[PDB]
């Protein structure tokens, strides 16, 4: 327990998503473009209009928490003000605008990340700079940041920009998320992350930490699954794959150590598949497993065991296996799996009649061989549903990927991809 922080950290949530700022501006900007946003305001008794045309919105860094920082260049317009109209061609706002996940009212399982305008009782909308090009000075400065804002509130419904759809319920229902918060990073381009838990357990002694290296390599998209989770979903299932039919999921079960992390023990005697050991079938027991995650990219297992002579039960050896297991993604055939060991460990203790040397040779052999097999099976192969993970609960943009780029294991369980 003492290495939960040195590998990538979920920072004590459970699944973490991030996108790349680069991306979303992208489709942000085609997002003002092809709708042509215009913000009208007007008050006839107190004699004042604002016209703003935009060229773009984009997002720039140093937002705090769950805001993000924005640039509104305005392409042409005005204000008016008392009997004096000031042109706003070429000036260049800088805001800071919350973003919050938006219920639909036709489908409780969507939520989706938009921008929010809140109204003039609240700070949803932050003036950081009235003009990055520094044509509004004094009465003009104040007079537009009132009616900049008075803009952006009134024409709040012009905005619908979904930053991500988030799904409450999918086809992969370990994933289903129960609570979430959004979460802006600046890496030593800029990061935009969604933190989630999937039971309802207390948030709110939880930070807003999240680790950057989520979107390392240069990434477009990445998401990080906690141990625990990875473990439980993508590890018990598959760790007995070359264990035999008596050996499978039921068998074993994950102990928690932490609400992020965990490790893995058989809860019932393991009957190894029959080994063939000169014209005989012997049957290897297993009575205590467990595997834990190691150096962050691999499984080391423990396990305990027997394995008696066929037709002569009375002779047995105990043995004990100690095997490091490395996780391997390779990128050209898109296989994720842990290797076996190529050194691991072993001792026995063989159970005989004192100078009984045919018994002797014959447990010698059935013991190497329950060893050799039980080793070379510890390796196994995930199931690469690599794609659909990363497509089934926060699509940015509301928009599927079609490539993943690299895949970790680090303490946490990274996939990263393109958008």
């Amino acid at each position: 327990s003492l290495y939960k922080k040195a590998g990538m950290n979920t920072y004590g949530w459970d699944i973490v998503y991030g996108c790349s700022k680069r991306v979303v501006n992208k489709h942000l900007k085609e997002y003002i473009t092809k709708n042509n946003i215009q913000f009208l305001y007007s008050n006839i008794d107190k004699k004042q209009e604002i016209k703003m045309v935009f060229d773009n919105w984009e997002i720039i860094n140093g937002g705090s928490s769950n805001f993000l920082r924005i640039k509104t260049p305005i392409k042409e317009g005005y204000f008016k003000v008392r009997n004096t109209t000031v042109d706003l061609s070429g000036i260049n706002p800088v805001l800071e605008i919350k973003l919050d996940f938006f219920n639909d009212i036709s489908n409780p399982n969507i939520k989706e990340l938009k921008f929010n305008f809140g109204s003039e009782s609240n700070d949803d909308i932050k003036i950081i700079v009235s003009d990055l090009n520094g044509n509004l000075q004094e009465e003009d400065e104040f007079y537009f940041n009132k009616l900049l804002i008075n803009a952006f509130i009134q024409n709040e419904k012009q905005i619908s920009y979904i930053f991500a759809s988030l799904n409450v319920t999918s086809d992969i229902e370990w994933m289903n998320p129960k609570q979430f918060k959004f979460v802006y990073y600046s890496p030593t381009d800029g990061y935009l992350f969604i933190l989630s838990v999937v039971t309802n357990r207390d948030i709110s002694k939880l930070s807003a930490n999240v680790d950057g290296n989520i979107l390392g390599n240069n990434s477009e998209v990445g998401l990080l699954i906690s141990e625990k989770l990875f473990l439980q979903n993508m590890v018990l299932s598959r760790l007995s794959s070359n264990m035999g039919s008596n050996i499978n999921k039921n068998n074993f079960e994950v102990i928690s150590t932490s609400d992020t992390t965990g490790r893995i023990v058989n809860n019932s005697t393991l009957n190894w598949y029959g080994l063939k050991v000169a014209a005989l079938y012997y049957y290897p027991k297993i009575n205590n497993f467990s595997m834990q995650l190691f150096e962050g990219n691999k499984l080391k297992i423990s396990l305990r065991g027997l394995v008696r002579l066929t037709g002569l039960e009375a002779v047995y050896s105990d043995f004990e296996i100690q095997s490091i297991n490395k996780f391997v993604y390779n990128s050209t055939n898109k296989k994720a799996y842990f290797e076996v060991d190529k050194n691991p460990t072993s001792s026995y203790k063989y159970h005989l009649f004192p100078g009984d040397l045919i018994s002797l040779a014959v447990l010698s052999s059935v013991t190497h061989w329950s060893i050799k097999s039980i080793e070379g099976a510890l390796g196994f192969e995930l199931i690469n549903n690599f794609v659909d993970l990363i497509n089934n609960t926060i699509k940015w943009n509301n928009l599927k990927i079609s490539q993943v780029t690299n895949v970790t294991l680090n303490v946490g369980f990274c996939i990263q991809g393109n958008a």
